[PDB]
């Protein structure tokens, strides 16, 4: 699925993801727009053999199992398969853990580099949330 931006806000909202450890919406709809453009079934190998999956692109290194990424933990215990559902709340659910690990929202690279210290609430203006 590839949400709207303010169908994602909203879809975002109602999971709790909003203000969660003190990240405001805008925050997780600007990660989610440069993580995935907002395609749920985004897929990107990396490097190291993980991969990244969901609107949230979300690693197969320490949080999802895919079979395919040796030495890995699976910390949402949950298949990577479910992160790109069109119903969000595994990928909410596993990003709750993952922005509690210690590393805040910088544990999203393209969070640091390109929604931290912007204008992230510019992603939620306009919406009816
Ligand atoms: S946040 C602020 C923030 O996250 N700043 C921080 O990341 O600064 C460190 C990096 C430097 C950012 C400098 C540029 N900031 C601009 C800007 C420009 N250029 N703007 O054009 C703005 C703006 C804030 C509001 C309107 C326009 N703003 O903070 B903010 B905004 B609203 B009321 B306004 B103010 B307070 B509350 B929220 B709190 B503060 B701003
Ligand atoms: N951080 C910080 C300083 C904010 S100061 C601006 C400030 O205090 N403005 C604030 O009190 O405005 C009250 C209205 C808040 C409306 C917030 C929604 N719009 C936002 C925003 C947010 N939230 N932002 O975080 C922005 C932004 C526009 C551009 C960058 C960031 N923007 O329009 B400002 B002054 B110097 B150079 B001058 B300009 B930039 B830098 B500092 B920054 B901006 B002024
Ligand atoms: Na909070
Ligand atoms: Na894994």
């Amino acid at each position: 699925k590839v949400f709207g931006r303010c169908e994602l806000a909203a879809a975002m909202k109602r999971h709790g993801l909003d203000n969660y450890r003190g990240y405001s919406l805008g925050n997780w709809v600007c990660a989610a727009k440069f993580e995935s453009n907002f395609n749920t079934q985004a897929t990107n190998r990396n490097t190291d053999g993980s991969t990244d999956y969901g609107i949230l692109q979300i690693n197969s290194r320490w949080w999802c199992n895919d079979g395919r990424t040796p030495g890995s933990r699976n910390l949402c215990n949950i298949p990577c398969s479910a992160l790109l559902s069109s119903d969000i709340t595994a990928s909410v659910n596993c990003a709750k853990k993952i922005v509690s690990d210690g590393n805040g929202m910088n544990a999203w690279v393209a969070w640091r580099n390109r929604c931290k210290g912007t204008d992230v609430q510019a992603w939620i203006r306009g919406c009816r949330l």
